[PDB]
């Protein structure tokens, strides 16, 4: 009753579930669209991915010596860095960045 | 509570969906001919990230030689690319939700 | 011309398969508005509609290749050559007045 | 008596002709200064040359096999998109993009 | 959490070390204006100030290797990334309206 | 109903008649010391497409294996960055049209 | 008259007569917890200029065969990057002029 | 100097045959109103606009050559100098408050 | 009286001086900031560089032949208008520029 399931055709991974329910939860309920419904998935799959892309940094990180890929650990950081800045234009789009909320 | 899309534009079959649920978040009376033919890029854009997710999880998952860091990496951007795209032709419609809300 | 269009500038080259795309565009502001030098700009932003029609099949086409013959690097041109015309498009209705801020 | 004969020294193609008059009938024939008439020309050049590129274009993209020549293919599309975003920013430099004319 | 904070969401993965950084950001505004969604950006915010230190030993260490073993494309690397992160940090604040713009 | 050029700015002969149409195109009056220095590029400027365009209408007519891919693709880029300089260098002159309309 | 740094956020040692300066340059009352974090790495970029441009005068001292340019090419570039970083820095922080006077 | 004008500060470095440009630039707005920030700032205004008809002459002067010696990578590196110098011209223009948009 | 030392920690270079007092007098000297005063020395700092870049230039370029550098001689060019540039942003963080002065 507080949230709103996401359009299946979207194709929202499972993992993004708690962060698709904590963004459905930063705006009025009733102010979410359909339209809005829809971007809202790809915010809380590249808020899921981040996560993802840390492991695989800190993974690569540990790896000393001849197989250590620094190639793979600079663009890894440098994903991380584009998905950060996606996110908050991703905010605005939805009107749940702070300045519209608070 | 819809409206068909324009048959010369292409909207994929799979990007229906997302299509009526772009066409129902402003007035119906306010999609004008342009508006249709630009929301069936978006809609195929929405499709379409879907897609090249389902490709980039499948190089995801493969391990030890044939792993390919390269296409991996351009899916990763292709997707960002897509998601910024989109959000100008919610712009672009007045269905973002600075407009809709 | 139809009574609620206008006819393409001849000299602009509209392509034949862009005029369903240039007449929905002409109906989206007054007749009346369409200077011409805005039936010029819509030549280009209707070939620009169809033709985002036109790469997409070139596109699924490569995408339907598997093995040796598949073409990644000309898949990811045209991605982004989509992407491209796609933004492109965005402008050229700001320009003309017919993006929804405008005519909503 | 509608219109404006292009400024010699400009070099406005033969073949830009009709582009430049139906841009100059886009504002009043006493708006048109000396300076925007140069700038016209220019635009005009330009809506000619996309149409010119496009030929080409399409000529390249009917070869195939061996002879087809894909980077050039490439280079076009992209310098057809770049002439027309040049185009827009020219249009509203004399004040015929549709926000002044309308 | 402790009464002049809020935890964060065990989802987003914050960093053990990137705890102080946290409650520095949560009390940089009042605790009844962190949405959900703030708070998932926020742990990306924490995250980052956190890294920086981490790539500034990471640097140093490198800078500190003279001769053969030195590797003057690390070091140029590090030293964007760095920046990278901190411009990212500007936005992030901003976005959370903890600059002081906001604040102060 | 004109101004001389700067000598020391070195505007090109043949960009003359580029000049005193830009001249002609706000008050005489109006027209700096520092403002006629700016012009004297504007017009090197719009003389200079003329000049590019001829040499890429000359590549454009090779055909064959003398003809340069190469250096027909960066004349046309040249000239694209020349058109959009000039629209920066009319806008700081005040000569673009929001400021003479 | 000043505040001591967040321990965790790394100010380097050589950092600390910049970080009083900044902090000084509003009202204490107004520096949040967040501020804080941020100031750091707005005093540690200061420093951090100061032992580039040390690094880049040694270079350019050398002459001769072990003159080594592309360093000195991407240490005068990492200065400007590290210089309008700053900037941005002092603006996040309304520690620029146009807040302060 | 001449009671219409200003000296340039001799730190700063303006090129002997810059003179006439710095003179122009000093005489398009009020005498009172150039500060010493500004004045060093018009020196480097002054020497762009000098050093653009240096470039000019050797592009002239590339472009004239043909065949084996003609170096077509020198004659496009200097004519996008050129186009840099000028945009640079405008936004220390500008900065100096003697942009049309200013004086006139 | 009419002038304010630079911040010893910031690292003033010497021959920069003549350029850190011409900006400290360009506004009010009780408008400059502790924060100000290490943003002015890297102001100055670049204004003195402007001048050693470009003699390094100028020599560069009185090679002819062989020993002729054409792509430091490209390099020096773009790092001096990078640092035009620079000071450009840098003047108006300080409100220095011409227009919060005059």
């Amino acid at each position: 009753v507080d949230t709103i399931d996401p359009p299946s055709h979207a194709g929202l991974e499972k993992k993004a579930e708690p962060f698709w329910h904590d963004n459905i939860r930063s705006k009025a309920l009733d102010s979410w669209t359909p339209a809005d419904l829809l971007a809202a998935v790809e915010l809380a799959n590249n808020q899921l991915y981040i996560t993802v892309l840390r492991k695989d940094l800190r993974k690569e990180e540990r790896i000393r010596g001849e197989e250590r890929d620094e190639g793979l650990i600079k663009d890894l950081r440098k994903q991380i860095v584009e998905l950060q800045r996606t996110i908050l234009a991703q905010r605005r789009d939805l009107q749940i960045h702070s300045h519209a909320t608070n």
